[PDB]
């Protein structure tokens, strides 16, 4: 009902819960993950994990809970029935005061590094504000990987080798372009020592986001947990630590890359059902003709590794079940009438497009492959190129708010003085309150990617000699 | 270091600790699960979730928190509560789950309307919390832990009843063909069973040392009780509105502590090669640099040849421990097979082979390996087997009368005896067996009344009442 881009916020809410995604929940800022929203994180968790696995990180799972003492918008739990607990224990909003007590037991010398470990499960965060559903809740599913060794150049190379499985994530499972950078002095996670992210673009309200996260952190918590080791010549030394993590936010930036004013359209990657068939039947009806040949061609389907279901419900017509699919995002679907019994031959409509095909029945497993991977091609290539267009490069502050207007990014030689980008931050933040009468723009990353920086650039915001070419905008 | 037949428990915390299993945690009755326990719960976990969405079940994930009135729809000094967010207090509390029934049956009367709508077969990984002030046991109860918990509905009690029985089918491979500990199939007591359920079926295993019983899985048939609670209904193809008929089933890490009660020994941990993330470690033997470089290209050669064969194959070619240290190190920690790579073995063409469960040597050519290893695997997996199962036999004692209870009891057996089923006798009995024990609690409840029904002949009186005798009932001491 909602439009894409003249409403999208209602838009996305309406898109989710039709899809059959996500239930609302009285409880503000949960949300209830249904298998059709399920099955997408399980094929991304099963894609990171193995290539995780490969590196040497072994899973683990440690406390939901952490003392109060050890800690120093937390969920605090204070009570177990109606007697209080001797002192209030906190729920996780991240496991460093958990793991770190335990690695600095664990390791004692150089022959026990590196250490690696991930860990698949829930966080709290109990912020006030008004969620939004994946890509700001209060309670959402993560993988935190916390690794520490003997020298800052390993932990730098892992760092980077997990970027780029992020990277992967996104582009290769949900088709979703992001920008490899590193985050500013003030947007850099506070007690590590460089944060590199990767970062997506939402064009429809002009908004960066942060898609994933993997941290240098240096020294400062192994001197702060006492996580030390004997080198081999005897002496002790501080781990060089990272952390990393990604979140079911990365299914929210699938949704909003890739849908259209009819609903979701899935990549057929992570699809629960890549092939929809829907028989061509009315109410009663059913001499087995048609519903046997669907159940044929199912089997034919699946030999060829391919996720199918059958739309045999009673009582719904056709048409009403080409839309329920095309609001789920099914990337095909494949219809079966008399006609297509009497000529051999099946009817299968692309989500992405719109565009169908008349295939013979021994022609379907192959061609369904390739349509598949064209449309998983060509999602990714129509984000890119969205991508490409929502950022302005450009030279001095004057252009800003222009471009911010035009819901868009902007690439800019910065200073990289932490001081400058508060001051943006503010100054943009009065500018749009003043057009408003009638909001703050923020780094989004420091992209690794740098264009040419000829010699003497200046600073769009101070005017002082320009570093780098930072990426900006609005944000989540 | 405690032997497992003298000190049991002291021996279990050292094997668990010694093993790199679990690590403590300041906060009581919680354990860090590190990655060697971590590796057999993936394996476990893996063949569950692979079972299940072959019969259709589909993974999902509801929040961890429910609402007072929700959780209170009809225990609660186990439930733990939040009631701050930073230093505000929420206007009303919210508590931690312990189980999700009333997360997700409200959302189950939203999602179910028309026979279309059926069966609905959903599932969650996911961890619970169960705030007891009772000492915690590892792995076996603690007040935090990782389960799987499935809940569907159905047009049918025959149907559902046709999936806890599948179900439950599936915590027994899970035990006995995964990790290789024998269970009991049975139904539990009225008094047992799971409040608001109509029948509980169980597995039920036992732990010899201290003479145990412990439930190892369970699977309900519901019926149509929270239906009529949370008005799950469907209009069937008459148009007329039914109840929908539920199951829920669920199994925990539990399963790990009672596979490493079952197997280990007083040289640590054995894990069953079906669960064993590396069943054969390569240790190569260097020293005083004796042909160093062939030999470690001689372990990596025979690790391709043993991976191509589906075998899991680590090489320890850490160069920072000894080879004695190395053979301590995985048989500590349970490694099925371990395999030595010497010049001496690089001159014959063979290599040494040993089997963590009985210590035996074999000496086995290289295009001999991967067959032998092969071979060797699922004896281990059966022998461990097949002992614990002989051990389970010989802990159970088939009485007739009350007065045989104690001596059984005090050998540290289970009873199989004859019972009339009434569920005032069970408190009755759990009360007396309590009480003549004082002259870890020693009284005497209901494991499971077993699926496998030796013959009732006429006139059998119960062991306890000596009213007629309906089915044996397997009752022990529990954990
Ligand atoms: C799912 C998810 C995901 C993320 N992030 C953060 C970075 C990261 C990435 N990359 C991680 C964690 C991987 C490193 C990611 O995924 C953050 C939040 C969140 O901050 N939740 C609390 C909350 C609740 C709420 F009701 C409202 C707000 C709220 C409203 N306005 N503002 C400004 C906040 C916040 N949640
Ligand atoms: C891991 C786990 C597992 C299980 N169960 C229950 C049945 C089940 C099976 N099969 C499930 C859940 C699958 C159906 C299983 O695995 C129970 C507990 C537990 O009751 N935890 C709380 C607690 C903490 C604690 F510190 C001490 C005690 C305590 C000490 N003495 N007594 C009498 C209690 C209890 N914990
Ligand atoms: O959570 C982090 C840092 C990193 N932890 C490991 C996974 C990847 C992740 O980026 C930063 N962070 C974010 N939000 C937080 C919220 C609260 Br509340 C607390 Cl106490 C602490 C934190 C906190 O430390
Ligand atoms: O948890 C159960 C019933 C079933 N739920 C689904 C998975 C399998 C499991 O056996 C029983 N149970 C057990 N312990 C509980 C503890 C508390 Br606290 C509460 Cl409120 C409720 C319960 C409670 O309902
Ligand atoms: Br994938
Ligand atoms: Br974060
Ligand atoms: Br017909
Ligand atoms: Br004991
Ligand atoms: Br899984
Ligand atoms: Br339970
Ligand atoms: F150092
Ligand atoms: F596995
Ligand atoms: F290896």
């Amino acid at each position: 009902t909602a439009k894409k881009d003249e409403n999208f916020s209602e838009w996305y809410t309406q898109a989710i819960v039709r899809s059959e995604m996500i239930e609302y929940y009285d409880i503000s800022g949960c949300y209830i993950m249904r298998p059709w929203a399920f099955h997408i994180w399980e094929k991304v968790q099963r894609f990171f994990d193995d290539e995780i696995k490969k590196m040497g990180v072994e899973n683990s799972y440690f406390p939901m809970f952490v003392s109060r003492h050890k800690l120093e918008e937390v969920a605090w739990v204070t009570h177990y029935g109606d007697s209080p607990l001797p002192e209030k224990i906190a729920i996780r909003p991240t496991s460093e005061t958990i793991m770190y007590p335990a690695y600095a037991k664990w390791i004692r010398s150089h022959r026990d590094l590196p250490l690696k470990l991930n860990q698949w499960c829930s966080v709290v965060r109990w912020e006030f504000k008004q969620p939004t559903p994946f890509l700001r809740t209060r309670e959402f599913l993560w993988q935190e990987g916390h690794t520490a060794h003997a020298t800052e150049e390993e932990a730098w190379e892992l760092v980077l080798d997990i970027l780029e499985l992020y990277r992967r994530w996104y582009e290769e499972c949900l088709a979703v372009p992001v920008i490899k950078g590193e985050k500013s002095e003030g947007e850099k996670f506070a007690g590590g020592k460089k944060t590199t992210t990767v970062e997506a673009f939402i064009p429809e309200n002009g908004r960066g986001i942060q898609a994933a996260t993997s941290h240098l952190l240096g020294t400062n918590f192994a001197k702060m947990f006492e996580i030390e080791f004997e080198d081999e010549e005897g002496h002790k030394r501080l781990v060089h630590q990272t952390s990393w993590g990604c979140t079911t936010r990365s299914l929210g930036v699938m949704i909003m890359t890739h849908g259209d004013d009819k609903g979701l359209v899935i990549p057929p990657r992570v699809a629960s059902v890549q092939v929809v068939i829907i028989p061509i039947l009315f109410k009663d009806e059913n001499t087995g003709e048609i519903l046997g040949k669907c159940r044929e061609l199912k089997t034919m389907l699946e030999k060829a590794d391919i996720r199918v279901r059958i739309d045999d419900r009673s009582n719904y017509t056709p048409g009403w079940k080409y839309n329920h699919w095309e609001v789920k995002g099914v990337p095909l679907r494949l219809e079966l009438g008399p006609k297509d019994l009497a000529k051999g031959t099946a009817r299968v409509v692309r989500r992405d497009t719109g565009e169908a095909y008349q295939i013979s029945w021994a022609d379907l497993a192959p061609k369904l492959l390739e349509l598949m991977e064209g449309i998983q091609r060509s999602l990714f290539e129509k984000a890119k190129a969205r991508l490409h267009e929502g950022i302005e490069k450009i030279s001095t502050f004057d252009e800003v708010m222009p471009a911010l207007n035009r819901k868009h990014l902007v690439l800019a030689p910065w200073c990289e003085d932490p001081e400058s980008e508060e001051q943006i931050k503010k100054e943009t933040q009065k500018l749009s309150e003043i057009q408003a009468i009638e909001g703050a723009m923020k780094t989004l990353c420091i992209p690794f990617d740098q264009p040419p920086m000829p010699e003497g650039t200046k600073c769009f915001y101070t005017g002082k000699p320009a570093k780098r070419w930072t990426l900006w905008g609005r944000s989540y």
